[PDB]
């Protein structure tokens, strides 16, 4: 792809994080802690899943960033509306304000409703995410496989400002402790 020149510097918003997440000093990495991280509750925190938002809000333009997923077994990545539900159970779908892909149980899927099987021959260690606000597009790229296309959501109805979206996944297996990392420009 040729989207690299739209690179934006994303940082994580601590205030939105589930209370078990540990975000690095530079706000560029996040991992699952083994316990509650001793923060106060607030209405912004995702309560039921290991989720966090980027601090940046987008309402126009073209934006690109990259995320390192090395050695993870499960995660979700993409964008979401600023006003998505934070508390309780919900599915990741465009109807609920999410444009995402995930890894789960050795396969990759797009967060449509119902979900869509992805076709990935080279498991990615880094993911590229491209948003074209005006066009209504969210696309995902396999950086490990020379930038090959993973998935495009088109005809998106964002209906609000967008924020970068992350889920580090649970670590029931003991094999999913590795962080998500925002990769340098
Ligand atoms: C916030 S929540 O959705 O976890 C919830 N709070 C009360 C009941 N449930 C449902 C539940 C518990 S185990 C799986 N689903």
């Amino acid at each position: 792809h040729h989207h690299h020149h739209h690179m934006v510097h994303i940082t994580l918003d601590r205030n939105t994080a589930n209370s078990w997440l540990i975000i690095s000093k530079d706000r560029r990495q996040v991992r699952m802690g083994d316990t509650h991280q001793n923060v106060s509750d607030n209405k912004e925190r995702f309560s039921n899943y290991p989720m966090v938002l980027g601090a940046q809000r987008f309402s126009s333009g073209k934006m690109y960033w990259e995320v390192d997923v090395t050695q993870k077994e499960a995660w979700d990545l993409g964008v979401c509306r600023d006003s998505v539900q934070r508390k309780g159970q919900f599915s990741l779908s465009p109807e609920n304000g999410f444009w995402t892909i995930w890894l789960w149980q050795d396969s990759y899927e797009a967060g449509t409703s119902p979900q869509t099987t992805l076709h990935i021959q080279v498991p990615p260690c880094q993911i590229g995410i491209f948003v074209d606000y005006e066009a209504g597009v969210v696309s995902f790229y396999n950086i490990t496989d020379h930038g090959s296309l993973i998935y495009t959501f088109s005809e998106c109805v964002f209906a609000g400002p967008l924020r970068p979206f992350f889920n580090v996944g649970f670590n029931y297996s003991g094999g999913n402790a590795a962080p998500l990392k925002l990769c340098p420009l």
